[PDB]
């Protein structure tokens, strides 16, 4: 942190104990949050915002350097070929990818899935130029589950039918049970600090991003005040998942939000699933074919 302009041994002492230990964080945060450091002029908040973003690089980019940016971003293998496909490689880090449905559809079996995958080196698709081994290794997921329907047994039957060990996908996962959109909220925050005690979160989950809300602000006449609150939610989702290089996904029962990507989930005949994306930034809509077995996500 003394590497920052103006930072010295004692304010580096109070942006640590604030926490902002990480310069992109200084970087793209804004005075406020610094001068609510107090100790910490606006002065001294404007210079060192400047110098990290500087030594961070955050100026203007142009022609092959924007290839660069957009290969920082590693892409999540949902065990299906056609959804994969659908998705242009895999489930995008640094963006949310929604995945909306009827009850029963297959959400809460895609976030399972999702977390066993993460375990299974192979199913991280990256370049190893813009993206190092180092910067992916030991990853682990934070699972915020919002209805209660985790269940670690599925998570070991998954793991198994792909040949790793289920109790280390379980040792690698934090699961929050949340019991209010406030809890589910706060979990998501308290993330930052999973991975300030050396966790690399790769992965967060959150099942479901919407039931919170709509349980606690059924009246449609607060759906201001809701909408207000799940804003402010997704922001810290999408801050999170481009600081930490992180995929973030989210569920939703249904029967528009600020995600990147969005699938509609519909039940086939007997086994099969119909996932069709219709948003995302440069992908066309399109529907992927796939099935949920006892082996998890498959086809
Ligand atoms: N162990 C399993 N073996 C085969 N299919 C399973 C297994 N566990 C769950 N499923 C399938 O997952 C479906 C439920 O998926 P789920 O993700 O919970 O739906 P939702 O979108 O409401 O969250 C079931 O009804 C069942 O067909
Ligand atoms: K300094
Ligand atoms: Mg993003
Ligand atoms: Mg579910």
């Amino acid at each position: 942190l003394t590497d920052l302009p103006g930072v010295g041994p004692s304010t580096a002492e109070k942006l640590v104990e604030a926490g902002y230990i990480d310069f992109m964080k200084i970087a793209t945060a804004t005075v406020g949050e610094l001068t609510d450091i107090e100790g910490i002029s606006e002065k001294a908040a404007a210079k060192m915002i400047m110098g990290a973003r500087d030594l961070c690089d955050l100026g203007f980019k142009s022609g092959i350097d924007l290839l660069k940016q957009r290969s920082t971003v590693w892409k999540l293998s949902t065990s299906s070929s056609e959804l994969d496909s659908v998705l242009g490689g895999g489930l995008e880090s640094q963006s949310v990818t929604e995945f909306a449905g009827v009850f029963g559809s297959g959400k809460t079996q895609i976030m399972h899935q999702s977390c066993v995958n993460l375990q299974n080196p192979e199913f991280l698709f990256y370049d190893e130029e813009a993206v190092s081994k180092g910067e992916v290794a030991q990853p682990k997921a934070v699972y915020i589950d919002t209805e209660g329907t985790f269940r670690p047994e599925r998570i070991m039957q998954m793991a198994e039918h792909a040949g790793i060990d289920g109790q280390t996908v379980l040792d690698n996962t934090f699961v929050a049970r949340a019991y209010n959109s406030d809890m589910q909220m706060l979990f998501a925050e308290k993330i930052e600090d999973l991975i300030q005690e050396g966790n690399n979160i790769k992965l967060v989950v959150i099942d479901s991003l919407t039931s919170t809300f709509r349980n606690e602000y059924t009246g449609r006449g607060k759906l201001a005040e809701r909408q207000q609150k799940l804003g402010r939610h997704m922001a810290t989702l999408n801050k999170l998942a481009d600081l930490f290089n992180c995929v973030v996904l989210v569920t939703n029962q249904v029967s528009g939000h600020a995600a990147t990507f969005r699938f509609f989930v519909r039940k086939g005949k007997g086994d099969k699933r119909v996932a069709k994306l219709y948003d995302s930034p440069h992908l066309p809509d399109a529907e992927a074919i796939f099935r949920i077995t006892e082996k998890g996500i498959q086809d």
